[PDB]
């Protein structure tokens, strides 16, 4: 007569449990090795061998309880083996876990992935790109942020009324002009998580697709990148239905069905980018799958004179303006990136960008 | 009660244990064959029959404590069993292991390859070619190598204000010019490692692509041979999206997201290399993916030059300026590695070169 709690593979709190049980790797006779390497020079690699607790039957000392926790072998079922009929230990067991686990995810983002028809962590929590370190057009980042606050503050509005609670938003623009950098940039401000999804997978169809978007995280964004290169459309359209052209068993219908339709969830922020505006098929951005969309386009004298004034602070105003008539005058259309590089040409360098402006 | 390290094949130092176990194979009762052969004449070819030890359960005599080693057997596993509890000679092996592999990776360069989703060693280690034996442009080398050591050296500016840690660099020009030649004269320079990369094999997908790229080994670089073949574009792009043209599951947004993304590592440098530059993708090339771009092209003055007075070594000067003067006079465009070839023609033989230039 004892306890057997079981958590396979399919939990949230899974990643916790393995955090606490690599923390809790003492007194295990059977390991793994967790071994990491930091070169330096001179073929001087530093050495971190520690011990992951390998898939076996370990036997900890929780609270003294010789608590037996068994990992099978690609399905995965942990085992919580216990004595008696207690279940106090496990509210414990399962709040360290999420202490720790916490702990860790501080200041960082947390990607996820799309690995069968569920989400996985996809590598260790990536540092959080400060806000103002993207420059957009004047007035832009604000309103977007206004909008998904008053989304977020605002859920008894939309029940009393009884309009779907859901949103999401369109960037479109030249390359290179800080779509990705902006939504990384919002997702470390609003302390949300990344999910990752490729609408051009070969193991992605319309009951994979609708599970997955009903199952992903809470406090999490879901990123649909190049929607354009899944459905050629619009000259297609005025002959034939909208074909695929793309690797896996997806349909327009579909699609259009999962991102608004009758089974769709609810409290759900979806962000989308393109290149080609004017190669979506009208129905896909009608409003109710797509609430907001904004245009990043090219550099202007504000944004310019601002990405100078960010990259050599402590300058002087006028060196600023400077630079932005002198690139204005040089060249008509520029994009962000190319001003990024110039700039990394010059490293530390500030009146020296200031004369070289030879980039036609 | 015993210690059982378990070290599976998707490690780093599993190569670093191989070469210490056949260092080790001595008192190991079951062998495997380990005969290399080195013919020199008259059918009399040099046996080096030596003991690699056999996947088994081979008894090991390290510091006098009694190891159990064990290899496995697709699925390869190593098991390093031992006595108590001490942990200390596991440190000792691995270190030796360090020790016994660095110092046979001296002078040479290590070539990975893409083996499934992860990198695996191609053979023995390849004796660099040296940096100057490679002749380009006037002051070309110079600036790609200054423009490395300086974006390996300063890791905090990047930091310090949001950009992410990357670079990338791409090589063009007629074939025959010395693009791979230089890398190789780079990596052995650089004391770096290759990474071999094709993006037409048939067991890549993005996820795989990216996987790859978060996982490469730590003071390496990447190359990416023939981008250009690996995706049809230009006229193409004027009418229907990018299509992949190859044997493959892979797309050209998924390569695009996995080169600069959101969920991309950092650390990293990335080579490329094609023969049409007209045949790229404008999004391919911007900056940000392809920092640095250069053009090796066919021979000049001073390159002709400076390959006459190192093929033949200890020459009056004039005698080069004179093959210099008659190449050019003689055809416009000529490559570098036909001038190798007919300097391979004639061995050892100066002022002979200089009379037989006709080549047209
Ligand atoms: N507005 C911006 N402010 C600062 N850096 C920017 C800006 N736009 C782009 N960059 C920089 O340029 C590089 C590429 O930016 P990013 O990937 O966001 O561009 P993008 O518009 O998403 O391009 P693509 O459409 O090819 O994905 C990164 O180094 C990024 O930091
Ligand atoms: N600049 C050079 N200096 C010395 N040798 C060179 C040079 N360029 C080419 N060679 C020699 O010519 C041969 C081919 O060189 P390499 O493979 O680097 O050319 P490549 O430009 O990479 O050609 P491809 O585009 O076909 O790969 C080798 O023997 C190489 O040593
Ligand atoms: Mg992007
Ligand atoms: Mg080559």
């Amino acid at each position: 007569y004892m306890i057997t709690l079981e958590v396979p593979a399919r939990d949230r709190s899974y990643a916790w449990l393995l955090s606490w049980l690599t923390r809790h790797s003492t007194r295990t006779q059977h390991l793994s090795v967790e071994t990491s390497y930091l070169q330096h020079e001179s073929g001087r690699i530093s050495t971190k061998f520690e011990f992951i607790p390998s898939p076996g039957n370990h036997f900890i000392w929780y609270q003294g309880k010789w608590i037996r926790v068994e990992r099978n072998r690609p399905w995965e079922s942990v085992t919580f083996t216990a004595l008696g009929t207690d279940r106090k230990v496990f509210f414990n067991i399962l709040e360290e876990a999420r202490a720790l686990a916490l702990q860790q995810e501080e200041g960082k983002t947390v990607m996820y992935t799309a690995v069968g028809s569920e989400w996985r962590t996809f590598g260790y929590p990536r540092r959080r790109r400060p806000l103002d370190s993207v420059v957009l057009q004047q007035g832009l980042a604000d309103r977007i942020v206004k909008d998904i606050r008053e989304f977020i503050d605002n859920p008894k509005w939309y029940i009393d009324r009884g309009i779907p609670y859901r949103r999401g938003y369109l960037l479109y623009g030249p390359p290179g002009c800080g779509k990705s950098s902006f939504i990384t940039a919002l997702a470390g401000e609003l302390e949300h998580s990344i999910c990752l999804l490729s609408l051009t997978d070969s193991s992605l169809s319309d009951d994979r697709l609708n599970h997955l978007l009903s199952v992903a995280p809470q406090q999490s964004l879901v990123l649909l990148e190049d929607v354009d290169a899944a459905f050629l459309s619009r000259d297609l359209a005025v002959e034939n239905p909208i074909k695929y052209q793309g690797l896996g068993r997806l349909t327009f219908s579909g699609l259009l069905n999962a991102l608004d339709g009758v089974a769709s969830t609810e409290a759900r922020i979806v962000f989308m980018t393109t290149n080609y505006i004017d190669r979506l098929d009208p129905a896909l951005i009608r409003p109710g799958r797509v609430d907001l969309k904004e245009y990043v386009g090219y550099c202007s004298h504000w944004q310019l004179t601002q990405m100078f004034q960010r990259f050599y602070p402590g300058q002087a105003p006028s060196l600023a303006e400077n630079f932005a008539e002198h690139v204005l005058k040089a060249t008509s259309e520029i994009s962000p990136a190319q001003v990024q590089g110039y700039f990394m040409l010059y490293k530390n360098d500030p009146m020296g960008a200031v004369h070289n402006i030879e980039s036609l």
